[PDB]
């Protein structure tokens, strides 16, 4: 039944990138209050399957397309409230809402898209939001301001577990080639141009940017797990303009630049696009594959690209001025020709500590995998797919095997002291003593396990305080160490919950 | 396969009787040049069955209707280049192209509509043309000039005889 | 009537580095098996059938297991620093961090794997730039090392493409 | 079908070790241009099986023997253009062409002898060459300068993978 509701106010001139508002999912249910809200209070915990319905007067004469973005962990909010670059709004699970189709509906399995159950009395981690933004603007302003209604339908029942089923389980050697929620920002064609080209880079492991801000997301992170890829791009094209706008596209893949000869262009294996629909284009390359990421000084156009050639139009009646937008979605690489995985089932760098200023140094780890900071020494964090996966999910849980390695700064014969691994259950103050471990500095290496988790079952990607095992590295002669390197290797079954994004 | 191509330029104000251009069928194939063009050189003579495709953004808000006229013997070209009276454009084999229907296609059995086989190195009688004219104009001008693409698809094979089968 | 094979399924010498002039030395390997040169130290390359096979094919690809061995130039009691193996994916500038590895100089030996290949699938026997894993050896106390020896042992399935020759 | 062609010029006094010329395989196909060349542009990548045919008037009275050397990675080119020592010309895949046998033919599985697929728009690694050299000279000079014709026959189809099957 209807569980909660809310209202989004659209302005008469809805320009692309307009922020329309944010609804708080739990507030929608509690302000309504709610046969379902009352069932919730009794259940305590709920893991709903929602039907979201946006009521919306269908209209083919505007060209308006909106994006509903499910931000369960409040990751893009701050960065979209003035204006909403599509790179943010499409970096989390999302849905395109076309004005021509009117009333819109979709399902959200909160167990998958989010991962943790909702507590009736208060937010547990962060408060789950729905953001509404305008992806492509109206061709001309409408007659007046209006509104759309957002509705949550659900039959809430008591949740049996705190945690959902994991969206992703860490495995270096596994990137299928299938994607979800991979939507390219809108491509625009001017009507003052008899023909035109628009390139879309196919170097999909590249991290998208908004100004100087990197927007880490699961899709680019997945692609980075491979060295490169060839095959056929299967996707969908949406033409986001009024019925009185129209265009014909030649869509084809090219390598390192584009041909300048129209006749050569049409000897390539491309497809025509006249309207909303799916497409398959072969990734074209001298090596049959394009690399997953760029090297220094390389550009994405230097490799394989998906090119959109306007060969007739766009046209519109006078005096329209709006550009005609194309929104591309990439669904999968069919008949994939993959490279080697970029990483093997091996260790990778977590962190290097160096340049110690004090002989006594104590690095608290606890039960988290995270970025270190120090006032007393130099921290150098590793960047790899695992770290990105940690950053692109709301929750994670698993066990890390650690290898510690270190080299000496002083003469070996003068060396003393140890790298000590403190292992507790609880905290430094009241904890129980586990497999703590003293490595005489002369060993020059050591190993240990780290539990990344806690009594509740999973860690958020923030600071939190939940009873668990607790680890610390203790140096007593740190100035005698030139570098302390920590490598990790996730044990099978390291789990991630609720795909999201991470702007830095 | 795609054998040749060309472009027709449509003005923003596309009034009735407006002449849009002429494509030379043999030049379309030779300028492209062309897996089919190269098969043609070896055959010497070809009696193609063409599929002509005009790519064209569909639009129901203009009222535009064009005529493609197949003028294999160059009979009306002289009288239609400043202005194109429908009496000329409709006096040879032709097809109506409605803007509301978008991309247009038809078959031309060169054996019937033309009658003589094409020689790879030069025009035999006269040079076969496609003329593009506007039959009914747009209700108001459009936003800007645009273009349409014309494409010839064929699987050229060597012609066994010079002459086709007689139309009449 | 054949003799024993000249080599067994074992390691063989890839390169010796010696006579270091600077304490800071960094040997870039990347994803290639090739001949080193240095202005700051003495490079001695190994000659064996594997190296010849690399030179006598257009392309190759595989994995090499490496053993690093070294002896000290200074007194053991005075020794400090490390042989560090940097392992990236990409390049030094924008790469991702892999199984990089710090061998305290007192270990006097270490092991690592090296991918000889790239996203495309194979290496030419020249310099090239194709995205792949990237390796480097970093010395910080190189003057304390009398010799750094690198042995390799190709993992089964190391492949060669297109037989050719190599004049020097 | 015939995919490309070229011409080798023979001097009336053809001595042993005379360099006769180099044909560039990709240029032979692109200069011809070519039903096969046009199929290639659409494929993008090809891994052809070539039939090479050297047309050549048979003669039992000269003693002439030539060597065609397949140098896919351009490794001997630099060293034979003044004078072709047999040690170079026989160090890559090659064929003996006896004058007494006249017109010569052989197969080149580009998948084996070369290993990487050919990209229509540019050389990927190095540009594949055919070298023609004289192995044994004529017993006395002939009456006049002459030429031989080199032809590439192939049915080019799109290559599924970048790499061939490993020779070794």
């Amino acid at each position: 039944g209807l569980a909660g509701r809310g209202v989004i106010y659209i302005p008469k001139d809805c320009q692309a990138n307009r922020y329309l508002g944010t609804l708080n999912i739990r507030d929608m249910i509690s302000d309504f209050k709610g046969v379902q809200y009352e069932k919730w209070i009794t259940a305590g915990l709920v893991m709903p399957t929602f039907k979201i319905v946006i009521r919306l007067p269908a209209n083919a004469f505007t060209g308006l397309t909106w994006v509903m973005s499910f931000d369960a962990y409040n990751r893009i909010t701050s960065r979209i409230t003035a204006s909403a670059d599509p790179v943010y709004t499409l970096s989390v699970p999302h849905w395109l809402i076309h004005h021509k189709l009117g009333t819109f509906s979709c399902e959200i399995d909160y167990g998958e898209l989010c991962g943790h159950a909702m507590w009736f009395k208060s937010t547990t981690f962060e408060s789950p939001r729905l953001h509404f933004t305008c992806l492509t603007g109206n061709n001309k302003e409408l007659a007046a301001d209006w509104q759309a209604v957002v509705e949550l339908y659900a039959e809430l029942e008591e949740a049996t577990s705190f945690l959902g089923k994991p969206t992703l389980v860490f495995d270096p050697g596994v990137f299928n080639g299938k994607f979800q929620f991979l939507t390219c920002p809108p491509i625009f064609f001017d009507l003052t141009a008899v023909t035109a080209l628009r390139s879309a880079g196919l170097t999909l492991g590249q991290v998208p940017m908004v100004g100087t801000t990197k927007v880490y997301n699961l899709n680019s992170t997945l692609v980075s797990c491979v060295l490169g890829m060839g095959g056929t791009v299967r996707g969908r094209v949406h033409i986001c303009a009024p019925i009185f706008y129209s265009i014909v596209l030649w869509v084809v893949s090219e390598w390192n630049g584009t041909t300048m000869d129209w006749n050569e262009l049409f000897k390539y294996p491309g497809v025509y696009v006249e309207e909303d629909g799916s497409f398959e284009v072969k990734i074209r390359s001298p090596y049959h594959r394009t690399p997953a990421r760029l090297l220094a000084g390389q550009s994405q156009r230097d490799m394989s690209s998906l090119n959109f050639y306007a060969i007739a139009g766009p046209i519109a009646p006078s005096g329209e001025t709006a550009q005609l937008p194309i929104v591309v979605q990439i669904d999968e690489i069919v008949r994939p020709d993959l490279s080697l995985p970029s990483f093997e089932d091996d260790y990778f760098v977590w962190v290097d500590f160096s340049e110690f200023t004090l002989d006594k140094e104590e690095i608290e780890i606890g039960s988290r995998f995270f970025d270190f900071t120090s006032n007393t020494c130099r921290v150098s964090m590793g960047e790899n797919p695992f770290a990105a996966m940690i950053a692109c999910h709301g929750l994670h849980s698993g066990v890390l095997d650690l290898k510690l390695q270190w080299s000496l700064n002083t003469e070996f014969g003068k060396s003393s002291g140890s790298v000590t691994i403190t292992k507790l259950v609880g905290d430094k103050a009241m904890g129980l003593d586990g497999p703590s471990h003293v490595f005489a500095i002369q060993k020059l290496e050591g190993t240990t396990e780290l539990l990344v988790g806690n009594f509740a079952g999973a860690n958020p990607n923030t600071r939190f305080s939940l009873y668990s095992r607790w680890m610390a590295i203790k140096l007593d002669q740190a100035k005698s160490i030139k570098v302390l390197r920590v490598l990790c290797k996730p044990r099978p079954g390291f789990s991630f919950y609720g795909r999201t994004s991470f702007p830095v």
